[PDB]
């Protein structure tokens, strides 16, 4: 019996495309709670958080957009995640853009300092505020969290509260296929392990999961933080997303990652981000993406493709 | 060269979605007979059976749907299949819902004491009339056929003619992804071998086919009954079906299963079920599903990806 | 960007043999910009019955002399199609490099006929089986049986199957990829073609080798093709040898598109294959970043 807390983080200021703030409601509408309930989960829904707005919030170094707004909302979200983690709940945060991982990972690390991160995404999201070309904070969350990158990251307004909480050996990426040249340099120079789409093509997702766990939990059991960007899946499967990139995970591969995460029994927090129902060309495309998000979450807590989630031990007789 | 019999079974009373009775007409219209002719098949067309309706056949024990109609249609179907097999043909039955495997497998076992079954489906179709939640008989056919379950299956009206004819070690499932808790218990408890979509994700379809044949025909040659539900394919490939489940077989995997079955030279009967042209959103969706059904059957009788079905003896010289 | 993992010299030619709208569709999808972004030294050449053997044979003679000039100057020649018949011209022109090996990526063997016969005119062992066509006398066979490897085969005609089987032409059909996986297929392909010695590689890529969901705007689409990932993998491994000498990107037919999304997706895919053949990858790393800025 897993105790699962659901937190809606209708965060959109980490990027420029509107509608990602409607991701939590779309996921709940696709039957998230009914699905987790059927798995036997003990649920708590915090509903959607109302983040303190920052009306006077100008560009940092004439590039970084909404720093105070993103920094403050993450500060507040980190308090909610920390509380849920303290109360014994596996914390599911529904996005919202991927800048929310600053708050969920920060919050989680307060009570789980030995956590490890499995980052599932088409993107590395590891640009520093000095390497970003877009100035979108959803493309930089990992830079604020990485201990080894601290001397390369300037102090941004609203971001001072953040204490880097993950080391380069404690994060593994899966699904990479659109990596900026500064991000590629960071991954190689700081020895951050990753399994790009090319590594999945060669090894197969089973070997990718085995190797990920060898790297992270090969020495001891640790709390796992699964940060899952819906754009890790091929755009044909997850169209309702801001930055789609062709040649992503199949439905089967995404289910396989989540099932392996469930099988460890170590999942402590999960982010499901970048579902933007507004970017779907049709209502069915929006529902398809939202149904996929529920499937990743439910598989992370026991949903299988073999029907082995529920205890059944005796057949009825005539 | 193969002797192949074709039987149309326009039957829908094993489920609640209207239209699956039009599956045989849709498959025939897709050019099935012309395709089998082009492969050099000696063909016998038994036409499309008209099933004796049961006007008074309502809900049994507040659960079982249409038992008298399903039992009778299967009794009639078993006699036609028995005729085709005893005449010496490899029996192709076009569905119609998956409750029709009661008739095809019963009819086939009347001549093949050592028959084995390869069941390709998103579903196990092995609930008993006591474990079913829906009461739909297309989700229960294997329970009536399996010897090990005889003491778990109640006597339904119209089912007294059925004799269990297969052992738990004589059926292998491929493609499973939507299994009920009692069905998972039955599969594990009785040691029925299955390769779910997760097993295919891990092993690959080559190893799945090798292991299937090792389990079934590794000790001795045996007639093979291929019970193929079109919903084993991903819904993007087979949209015109009643219970679609995302994350199915690819076109390539489906053809590979069919090619490997052909390569044994032991195919004795094939069911191609659950094509429901009415559930397609367009004519092209219905046609794609029908064409896929024809490709499975043709590959099961020799159609290949390398174009080696037709023998070429001499190249023209100048 | 000033630093790159590798610098290649690349020549681009448009051969519009609605398949004629193919080179224009590829160009409009930003091909030149993409190759420039990879640190390539670019040279754009612009856009150029028996039993149309004259017109096909003529257009191919112009293409073969343009390809021969580009490869003579030391450029890796890229030809935008147009139908696959242009491969007679490009492989002949490139051969004028005699020890060239071919990697034919197609749903079809293109090798008795009923764009489906280019390999018959080029293969040495098939010379005593091919008749003297009008405006085809200038062609001499250049590639032997053990120098062409097919990848992606799924629609092979009975006389083609006999040719492949009896002339011992090694191939990896869709069924072979299903069994081995694309990694093993590339490892085995290179074991066959360059295991003995290094050789200029001719990659003739038909867009229909990919599944029709990915490349819908093509002439002869065949279901159950290569995924986007498999095709990129082929191109990346070809790049990783450091031997790519010529490449054809054929059968993009923008007049067969039933929507703008089907038109743009097919052209974008064709740009992706070419870019991956000259260094573009899923991991990045093609562009070399020196140092991180400090606050
Ligand atoms: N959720 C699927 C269904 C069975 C589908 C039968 B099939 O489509 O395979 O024929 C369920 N287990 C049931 O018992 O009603
Ligand atoms: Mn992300
Ligand atoms: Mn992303
Ligand atoms: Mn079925
Ligand atoms: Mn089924
Ligand atoms: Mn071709
Ligand atoms: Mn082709």
């Amino acid at each position: 019996v897993h105790s699962v807390a659901v937190i809606g983080a209708p965060f959109s200021q980490g990027q420029k495309r509107k509608g990602v703030e409607h991701g939590p409601a779309a996921i709940r509408e696709a039957g998230l709670m009914k699905r987790l309930s059927s798995l036997g989960c003990h649920l708590k829904d915090f509903g959607d958080l109302s983040f303190t707005p920052v009306p006077k919030d100008d560009l940092y170094n004439n590039l970084i957009v909404n720093p105070r707004s993103v920094g403050l909302a993450n500060q507040e979200l980190a308090e909610v995640v920390s509380r849920a983690v303290s109360d014994g709940y596996s914390c599911v945060t529904l996005g919202g853009d991927h800048s929310l991982a600053i708050g969920t990972i920060s919050g989680h690390a307060r009570h789980c300092p030995d956590l490890c991160v499995v980052w599932v995404d088409a993107h590395a999201d590891i640009n520093t505020p000095l390497t970003t070309s877009s100035g979108n904070l959803h493309g930089q969350p990992v830079s604020f969290l990485l201990r080894e990158l601290q001397d390369k990251v300037p102090q941004l307004p609203g971001f001072s509260w953040i204490k880097p909480c993950i080391s380069s050996a404690s994060i593994v990426y899966i699904g990479l296929r659109d990596v900026d040249p500064p991000e590629h340099f960071i991954l190689k120079n700081y020895d951050i392990q990753y399994f790009s789409m090319r590594d999945i093509d060669r090894l197969g997702i089973q070997k990718v999961m085995e190797r990920t766990f060898d790297l992270l939990i090969g020495k001891r059991q640790r709390p796992i933080h699964l940060s899952f960007d819906i754009d890790a899946f091929d755009p044909t499967l997850a169209p309702a997303t801001g930055t789609p990139v062709v040649g992503g995970l199949t439905y089967r591969e995404g289910m396989y990652i989540a099932e392996e995460i469930h099988n460890t029994g170590l999942l402590s927090a999960l982010d499901l981000v970048e579902v933007n129902p507004q970017l779907a060309t049709s209502e069915e495309e929006a529902k398809t993406t939202a149904n996929l998000a529920v499937d990743v979450i439910a598989s992370s807590f026991g949903q299988t493709r073999e029907g082995g989630h529920i205890v059944y031990d005796q057949l009825p007789t005539p």
